């Protein structure tokens, strides 16, 4: 009946129009406290964070989750402070994404565990705040260490009932051995949502997968490096599909009859220090909504096409809600 | 330069005294502890151990140590200075970057490095305003692109503020060779730099000539040692099967060919290790249960024993780390 939030814990109602995967920053562990003049200030970065998250709520965003880890240099503090002063609610995560450092690759499945289990149950660092996700990724096949991860967040989401998300190479279709290896440790596929599913127009990848139970996530819809094809890390990261075509996905998956499966975010961030420098004043030029480009004109497309208004507000209010809440296998 | 910057603040030259120039508190992953101080059973214990083994050390009349963790071996300087403060033990923090860097700082450019050693050196760590005192660097072979990018920051961050330069080498590779070009191409002085691990090989020519060139030479893995544990593969691959008495007779090698102004012993100890297998802690403090203090208790009077004279070993042990630990900036 609760999920936990950088503010403490939530009832279902109270998550409302939710993004299922974005961030406050993309960084690095320890790097923003060590260097936060590379964002001009800290306070300059929570400034900008506010400023942004104020806007999607006046957009009618309630509750964003940001899924940075460990690895992607989350900080709770900062999450709690922006929360706090925005008022939006905050899911944290926990899991670990591309970039762990030794101390995390040298772990076995049982440490792992332990954890991201502490992170749920106890809290994330000293602040006693709880991670209510769990973030995984793997970027083509995966690693040893990766299917290490996977494992251990299968392990952490069957103990305490929090989902798992992922980042994915949606070409490469990382989304089936995901699902191999969740499976193989008797995770329910509702408990997964696959992510970045948009950057490929698979679409028989894509129905597999909800056929099979899990959860697509449609987060890269204002992704795009089109008008600046001249710029090859902008390029390299953002693709050269529209956000039309990434769209445009979500009525296909709408149309084939998995709108309960669907989960729509824009994997947005206010700093990004894990790229090239200037990638976030590059994605802040292509989309200056940010997070709000969700409610402000992927709605209204799809509505546009045809999407019935309750299946948009199914979609961005009643998915996110059976998602996120903490949900224990029957025995 | 006539003070040198610990974590309790800058110290006169002459009260460094007897110092241990390459040490660790705990060697991990950055923000690692903080995310999960259980691993080393809890915050408190480790810090307890750390005062432990400080005490004993000053005990046996080593007065400072320099802990050469970087940002990405997890150095905590808040627990540096705690433990510094309890075991009444001078402790030089450092800046660089080791051998693990996260994604925030393996794209960044060389003077963007810079920018971040020299923050660290001048302002202060993290917001604590304390000021590292020297500068890692690192290479496992022939270096890595950003491990070039690296070595040129430290060189440039040094030469702007005098304070020295101590690297990581695999040194049966005889990659000091290697950083040496690296450095004199940005014009940073011999004199300034510390050629770690230099007891980790027999070839003696490869460090002579070092020597000959003005650099310092770090023999500082004495006590490293798997006698005894042929069956540890971990174990053995990380400490060799070179006796402690081998190695200490590679100071007296040294000695003896007129380097002794350029020689820097330590233990290269620890009391926290989550960077490497799991229990390689226990493994070590069984192999050296004296810990930082070997270099006082056990190496020199073996080196006294081997003939070396009480001067020598007092200028090796002071003066020398004196030397190269006083900011010095070049004519
Ligand atoms: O009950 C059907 C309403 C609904 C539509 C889209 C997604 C979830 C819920
Ligand atoms: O000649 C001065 C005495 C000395 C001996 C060894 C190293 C540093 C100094
Ligand atoms: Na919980
Ligand atoms: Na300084
Ligand atoms: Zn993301
Ligand atoms: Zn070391």
């Amino acid at each position: 009946d609760r999920i936990n939030t950088v503010r403490g814990p939530i009832t279902i109602s109270e998550a409302g129009f939710t993004l299922t995967h974005e961030h406050i920053c993309g960084s690095s562990a320890g790097f923003l406290r060590a260097w936060p003049e590379f964002f001009g200030s800290r306070k300059a970065l929570a400034e900008k964070a506010v400023r942004g998250l104020r806007r999607a709520r006046a957009a009618g965003v309630r509750t964003i989750v940001d899924v940075s880890t460990f690895d992607i240099g989350r900080d709770v503090s900062l999450l709690a402070e922006v929360s706090r002063a925005a008022d939006v609610h905050i899911v944290a995560a926990t899991g670990l994404w591309f970039d762990p450092p030794l101390s995390m690759r040298l772990r076995s499945v049982e440490e792992l565990t332990q954890f991201f289990l502490r992170e749920i149950q106890y809290g994330i660092e000293d602040t006693g705040i709880r991670a209510g996700i769990i973030k995984v990724a793997t970027t083509g096949k995966a690693t040893p260490f990766q299917e290490l991860v996977l494992k251990a967040a299968a392990r952490a989401s069957l103990a305490t009932g929090v989902p798992v998300t992922t980042h994915t190479a949606a070409s490469q279709r990382d989304g089936e051995q995901q699902a191999a290896i969740f499976e193989s440790e008797g995770l329910s596929p509702s408990r997964v949502c696959i992510g970045h599913s948009d950057d490929t127009d698979d679409l028989s990848y894509l129905t597999a997968l909800a056929a099979r139970g899990y959860l697509i996530g449609l987060d890269h819809i204002p992704h795009s490096a089109i008008g600046l094809e001249d710029n090859a890390s902008a390029s390299a990261l953002l693709g050269i599909r529209s956000w039309q075509t990434r769209a445009l996905l979500i009525k296909a998956l709408i149309d084939q009859g998995y709108m309960k499966q669907i989960l729509v975010s824009n994997d947005w961030l206010f700093g990004f220090s894990s790229y090239v420098t200037n990638i976030m004043d590059v994605m802040d030029r292509v989309n200056p909504d940010g997070m709000a480009f969700i409610p402000l004109r992927v709605i209204p497309f799809l509505r546009e096409k045809g999407v019935p208004q309750e299946t948009l507000a199914g979609i961005t209010v009643t998915n996110p809600a059976r998602f996120l809440s903490p949900t224990l296998r029957a025995s």
